[PDB]
């Protein structure tokens, strides 16, 4: 279960991220929050709901966690991190993961 | 169970660290990586022990470290709450005492 998004690739399986040829390396958190959005392509995932998916219910109250998480995602996977095509801002909610980098009026 | 370290306190209950009156964001793993630190005071720690207390189920450890280091560190290039045990892992100093003392 392998999942690509312009020169990135995924691996469920290895839990590695690569790009031409080398592995990059994520926190576990990075990881777990990267694998909860590329499995919810084009769905608004609330911060919430993030953190219940990538690390469980019980990490609940550091919900402001994600926010940073996602930024560093950004700085990393993004041509322009300042303008996030893959990690999308959905306002007053969260985020979603669009894999070919399109617009919301597309 | 809170703990302080200069200015800093880290309170296990409420999982927050606190300084100067404003709680601190921290990722749920340099929290846990942050808990283990200062639950094993001047106990050198592998990286694998640090990871195996952590997170349970590894180089994360020591971006983990770099980060909570940026944060409570007075120089982050010379740590001294968080010091470098070489070729073998981390150590918690809560007094930010040096090697010889």
């Amino acid at each position: 279960e392998v999942v690509s998004f312009g020169p990135w690739s995924l691996d469920l399986s290895t839990r590695t991220l690569t790009r031409e040829g080398q592995i990059v390396t994520l926190t576990t958190g990075e990881f777990a929050v990267l694998k909860a959005l590329v499995q919810h392509p084009r769905e608004p995932l609330t911060r919430d709901k993030l953190m219940n998916l990538a690390r469980g219910r019980e990490w609940g109250a550091m919900e402001r966690s994600i926010d940073v998480q996602v930024s560093r995602l950004r700085r990393l996977i993004e041509d322009n991190p300042a303008r996030a095509r893959y990690i999308q801002t959905v306002w007053g909610v969260g985020y979603v993961f669009v894999p070919d980098g399109a617009e919301h009026h597309h």
